[PDB]
């Protein structure tokens, strides 16, 4: 059974409004709520903003705001029975104490799968099939940082030089260039409303496919 050509989990109300992580090396945090505010929605049917900030100061194998693995993320939510809102747990862009309140918890994890490194037609598939799923990528050049629009490619991308933690919400074409639309964390003024289309099946530029996850609930 084959993928569709291509798929937009904005269209389906899967994806919660763009995010601004500010300095904190939250990144990990954002991509890990983003994958899980997708399960979320299938589940429930809701909507609802997932906090950030619950992983950033509880998440205590990884670094807050020095940075962190979504996997690390998804392993807490599971061990910790519970992830809380937004609303319920607000994001400041520091590290602090953490305050996980069962009370406001809005999601659960069951575990995370991992696309088989480097394989694009496997996040594909995994995309089509699940929702959401968080992938790490080579941000580090300017032309990324830059970007308003178009499929972005660059050559001197390193797929080795995994740097920052976003969220793949579907995948496409634009101009006969295949993409992965890729929703960031730099708030809505950076990139085309935050998002940014990434080259897809270009021998998996950026590392697009090198540490992608989902998680289960
Ligand atoms: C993102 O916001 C983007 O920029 C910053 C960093 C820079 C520059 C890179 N960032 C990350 O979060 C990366 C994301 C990956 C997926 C590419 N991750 C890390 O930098 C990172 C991963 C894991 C750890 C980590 N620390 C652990 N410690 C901390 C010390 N403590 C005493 C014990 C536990 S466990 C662990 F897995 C740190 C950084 C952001």
């Amino acid at each position: 059974g084959r993928a569709p050509d291509s798929v937009d989990y904005r269209k389906k109300g899967y994806v919660t409004p763009v995010k601004n992580q500010g300095q904190c090396g939250s990144c990990w945090a954002f991509s890990s709520v983003g994958a899980l505010e997708g399960q979320l929605k299938k589940k429930t049917g809701k909507l609802l903003n997932l906090s950030p900030q619950n992983l950033v100061d509880c998440v205590s194998e990884n670094d807050g705001c020095g940075g962190g693995y979504m996997t690390n993320a998804f392993q807490y939510v599971q061990k910790n029975r519970g992830i809380d809102s937004e609303d319920a747990y607000p994001y400041v862009g520091q590290e602090e104490s953490c305050m996980y309140n069962p009370t406001g918890k809005a999601a659960k994890c069951r575990g995370y799968r991992e696309i088989p490194e480097g394989n694009e037609k496997a996040l594909k598939r995994a995309v089509a099939r699940v929702g959401p799923v968080s992938v790490a990528i080579d941000a580090s050049l300017t032309s990324f940082q830059f970007y308003s629009k178009g499929v972005y490619y660059d050559e001197s991308c390193n797929s080795d030089n995994l740097n920052h933690a976003v969220l793949a919400v579907g995948y496409g074409i634009q101009k006969g260039n295949k993409h992965w639309i890729i929703k960031n964390s730099w708030g809505e003024n950076w990139g085309n409303k935050g998002y940014i289309l990434m080259a897809r099946n270009k021998n998996n530029a950026c590392g697009i496919a090198n540490l992608a996850s989902f998680p289960k609930m």
